[PDB]
DNA sequence: GGACAACGGGACAAC
DNA sequence: GTTGTCC
DNA sequence: GTTGTCC
């Protein structure tokens, strides 16, 4: 797929977020646009983008089966590249020209770990991963854990999370 | 003596 | 750093 | 990769 600069991003993503449906034994469901991000590069707000990223924050644990692997776009010709019921690479035609998209699921109760997660960037998302680990934890997108455990932090927020670990908050773009 | 699908360790890849 | 999808 | 199971 092609570079694109952030505006462009920020047009496909506009474009997308009320065209997105998933195929539900045989029922076609809508993805409401309240329950996607923007993330990656384009919630970063970097000048070029090389993806454009969307999580999906799907209700409830039995849909993963069904909301990527019968994802549906109104309107718009693509070809999937590799997919499953978390990660979902899908080459859109848009305007004479093929970008590639990121759609990514997570859960309500991951939903901040995920944004967090998936906003990146992978330099500061190692450094703080690497000082929790040294503390015996386990970060990723799901969740915190210490001794193969949940830890059940009481949050709902990215920004609750990132303070809760013990990290000052930083908007997207400061990320490093 | 070629043409499939099932399996899964490791390649590649998502931030 | 940690996890996902692929053949 | 490898094995299986058809032709």
């Amino acid at each position: 797929g092609g570079m694109l600069t952030l505006i462009q991003g920020k047009k496909i993503v506009n474009h997308l977020r009320s065209r997105l449906a998933f195929e539900y034994n045989g029922q076609l469901i809508k993805i409401l646009s309240k329950n996607i991000v923007a993330v990656g590069s384009l919630r970063r707000e970097e000048k070029m983008l090389n993806d454009v990223d969307m999580l999906i924050i799907v209700p409830e644990k039995k849909l993963l089966k069904h909301v990527l692997p019968n994802i549906r776009i109104k309107g718009l010709s693509f070809s999937v590249k590799v997919c499953g019921e978390r990660k979902c690479v899908l080459f859109i035609e848009w305007e004479k020209k093929t970008y590639q998209l990121d759609l990514f699921t997570a859960l309500a109760e991951e939903k901040p770990y995920a944004i967090f997660h998936f906003t990146g960037p992978v330099s500061y998302l190692i450094r703080i991963r690497a000082a929790l680990k040294k503390k015996n934890y386990k970060l990723n997108q799901y969740g915190l854990f210490k001794n193969q455990t949940l830890v059940p932090l009481k949050i709902t927020t990215e920004k609750e999370l990132i303070k809760e670990m013990g990290f000052t908050y930083r908007i997207p773009k400061k990320r490093l």
